[PDB]
């Protein structure tokens, strides 16, 4: 990413210095350095396709916290019936 | 992702071929391979994007699991207050 | 994101009009048009990379939701235990 920034800096100075006085050689320099930003690119997308293996993780954490979520009510519900019973067991 | 390192490659290819042997029509050439390559790089960000959406799910879901949390927290502390009474009042 | 696809668009429209009729300004323009749709896409990544810390702060929220829920199951499992006790005494 910080490669990314840099590798575009370098870019647009080929192209000033390709724009104030043009050249063949000028001109296959410049598709080599957008060859090599478009490989950097690449490598960034790669990394973040691979960062977001993150998010299916996290989503299935997310379900099993819910499961057990609906598990603990279920039985707060039970375990309030009980004492409930239990009171009037009393009195 | 594949599709964006074959596509990368095959740039690369034609870079060479122009280093070797430039030509007008082998810039156009060149050109047209990176527009092709671009043109796959922004679907692979709008897929990226389409992806980043479970982040937002999965955040409205964490919060809803620890709303659902606070409230079995605060039904345990009144439980465990209740059976603090029961016991005391029973001994 | 919707910049994107107008900028490789306006690139598309240029190659074409190179494909044309070439000509060495016309060569310039198109690296430069192609250089404007890189940053675009650089500024893409960033914004990306920047949204994506979002990914770290759910992944620490649903590690101390997990926390708090072994805690209550473990209470629950104590708390199943009194009521048991107290049911057989009495
Ligand atoms: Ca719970
Ligand atoms: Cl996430």
């Amino acid at each position: 990413m910080g490669d990314l920034k840099y590798s575009l800096e370098r870019l647009r100075e080929i192209l000033e210095r390709l724009e104030e006085n043009p050249s063949e050689k000028q001109i296959v320099e410049a598709i080599r350095a957008i060859v090599e930003n478009n490989a950097q690119i690449v490598e960034a997308i790669r990394a973040i396709v691979e960062n977001n293996a993150q998010i299916v993780e996290n989503n299935r954490a997310i379900i099993e916290a819910l499961e057990a979520i609906g598990v603990d009510q279920k039985i707060l519900e039970e375990m309030k019936k009980q004492l409930k019973d239990l009171k009037r067991s009393l009195e």
